[PDB]
């Protein structure tokens, strides 16, 4: 829309008041001209037509709970993009501020959310296995990032380069959840999932094994349902990742923590420089030790630590 930038408000899923950036012509669209070439998101009005219509508002409040998955998957695909201009110097997904859109009330009762090729997609959940999906900014930072890989890595989503895929949109949609600093940790889409159960999440990077998810590569899924465990397979590289930024000993194995910065950085550079659509675990343990050597020297504690945290998870 062609029009005046404005800030609207209103409140997200889980309730809280927040400050969103609208685009003004006529109605008040949910419409960032903030960020790169904007920010736009959608209302897919419980369909499955994408991306829908471009979210219109007569008053620029958005406190109606029809509102709120709109309201957090526009102000989280925000936060998420400002992680990446001010963290890695990246502009928007393809790196030359491509427009970010997201839909929201896709389907009905639709317990998930996605990527898919061009845009963010968001269920509202069941209700009962999740509530609105874009409500965890982990999720929608997973979901973009999935964006980021396809256009530089670009894992095929499969076997070992799809669990790849899956833990790097897990490991980014967690350092983001710790820079918008709002109750990080290091579990997944815990904020949406069963609002019924507390305490508990989709899956853990820090012990994938509370999901019965792998945290080594001798308990690796070889089947071919979730297109060969693309969602199981990353809790051992999910928990690599978790080992290098916090440290631990796993199945004895030590490991110093570097902190999540280093490993923000050295997985990005990873992700940028050297990882390909075809890539295995050993590969992105290569990918890895290698960005950390460009990055802090081939005998820093930070070359160490990946080593020891690949060694722990028993990926050679
Ligand atoms: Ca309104
Ligand atoms: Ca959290
Ligand atoms: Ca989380
Ligand atoms: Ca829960
Ligand atoms: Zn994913």
């Amino acid at each position: 829309i062609t029009g005046t930038s404005t800030v609207g408000v209103g409140r997200g899923v889980l309730g809280d008041q927040k400050n969103i950036n609208t685009t003004y012509s006529t109605y008040y669209y949910l419409q960032d001209n903030t960020r790169g070439n904007g920010i736009f998101t959608y209302d897919a009005k419980y369909r499955t037509t994408l991306p829908g219509s471009l979210w219109a508002d007569a008053d620029n409040q958005f406190f109606a709970s029809y509102d709120a998955p709109a309201v957090d998957a526009h102000y989280y695909a925000g936060v998420t993009y400002d992680y990446y201009k001010n963290v890695h110097n990246r502009l928007s997904y393809d790196g030359n501020n491509a427009a970010i859109r997201s839909s929201v009330h896709y389907s009905q009762g639709y317990n998930n959310a996605f990527w898919n090729g061009s845009q963010m997609v968001y269920g509202d959940g069941d209700g009962q296995t999740f509530i609105p999906l874009s409500g965890g900014i982990d999720v929608v930072a997973h979901e973009l990032t999935h964006a980021v890989t396809d256009y530089t890595a670009g894992l095929i989503y499969q076997n070992e380069s799809g669990a790849i895929n899956e833990a790097i949109s897990d490991i980014f949609g967690t350092l983001v959840e710790f820079y918008a600093n709002k109750n990080p940790d290091w579990e997944i889409g815990e904020d949406v999932y069963t609002p019924g159960i507390s305490g508990d999440s989709l899956r853990s990077m820090s012990d994938p094994a509370k999901y019965g998810d792998p945290d080594h590569y001798s308990k690796r899924y070889t089947g071919t349902q979730d297109n060969g465990g693309v969602h199981i397979n990353s809790g051992i590289i999910n928990k690599a990742a978790y080992l290098i930024s916090q440290g631990g000993t796993h199945y004895g194995v030590s490991v110093v923590g570097i902190g999540r910065d280093k490993l923000g950085k050295i997985f990005y550079r990873a992700l940028t420089q050297y990882l390909t659509p075809t890539s295995n675990f050993s590969q992105l343990r290569a990918a890895a030790v290698q960005s950390a050597t460009d990055l802090y020297g081939s005998t820093s504690q930070e070359v160490a630590s990946v080593k020891q945290a690949f060694d722990a998870v028993g990926v050679k």
